[PDB]
């Protein structure tokens, strides 16, 4: 019944770091490699985001990590295909692959995001 | 359906190198990064598989690259969760994350494989 849960379970143990957000940009799943990766990156990320806490991402909204929350919400709300954003956080480089997820009626369910730590 | 076509399309442009095989172990989709990655690794892979051609992988059966094709077929047909294999090809190391793909009725459709070139 839940497509997001099916995708999360299938991807839980793959190499690719994958985080899944719902339509409100709440983080609802993180696979094992992404949790581990963000744990390692935590020190560096704090230099720019001092209150960032990797152990507390599940159930957090991504707003809090965005200067202008209205911008990402509009972009993300309107995605028809993959969006490749590139972030520099505290000296660390990340490529994000943002993948819009739909049901069989074309109704948007949320976003699957691949993280790649380029550094 | 087609669930595989949806998956292939959603992943066509992600960073993760992804290849998709059907129930008969025919390669039916390759995303962009996996094609490029296998193109770069072609010379080395030829040292061990002299007839390997990265440009001719689409539609090929993977039997041809396996010493005991019956082994992989049995293994793959029976997967319920991710299978993590490690390959050495012409001195190159690859991690494969093999993800069994099911429809919402639990009927197996094929296999999505993430490739990572560890070298
Ligand atoms: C939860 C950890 C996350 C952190 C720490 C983080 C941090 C950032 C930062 C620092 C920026 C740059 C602008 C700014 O700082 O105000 C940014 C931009 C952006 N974020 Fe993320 N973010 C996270 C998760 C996500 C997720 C899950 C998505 C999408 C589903 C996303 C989508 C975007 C987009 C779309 C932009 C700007 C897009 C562009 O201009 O290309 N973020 N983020
Ligand atoms: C298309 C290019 C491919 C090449 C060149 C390749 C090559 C190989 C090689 C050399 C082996 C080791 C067995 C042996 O040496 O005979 C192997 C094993 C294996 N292959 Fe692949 N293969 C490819 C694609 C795929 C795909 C798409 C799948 C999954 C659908 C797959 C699944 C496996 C599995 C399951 C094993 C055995 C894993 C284990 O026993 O741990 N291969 N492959």
């Amino acid at each position: 019944g839940s497509h997001m849960a099916r995708i999360a379970s299938a991807l839980d143990n793959v190499s690719a770091n994958v985080m899944i957000a719902d339509n409100d940009l709440n983080i609802i799943y993180m696979n094992r490699t992404v949790s581990e990766m963000l744990g390692r990156a935590e020190a560096d990320i704090r230099k720019q985001l001092p209150n960032f806490d990797a152990g507390r991402l599940m159930g957090a909204n991504i707003d809090v990590f965005h200067k202008n929350p209205a911008h990402q919400r509009h972009l993300l709300a309107n995605l028809t295909g993959v969006h490749k954003a590139e972030l520099n956080l505290g000296g660390r480089r990340f490529s994000l692959d943002v993948v819009p997820v739909f049901n069989d009626a074309n109704a948007r369910l949320g976003s699957a995001v691949q993280w790649t730590d380029r550094t």
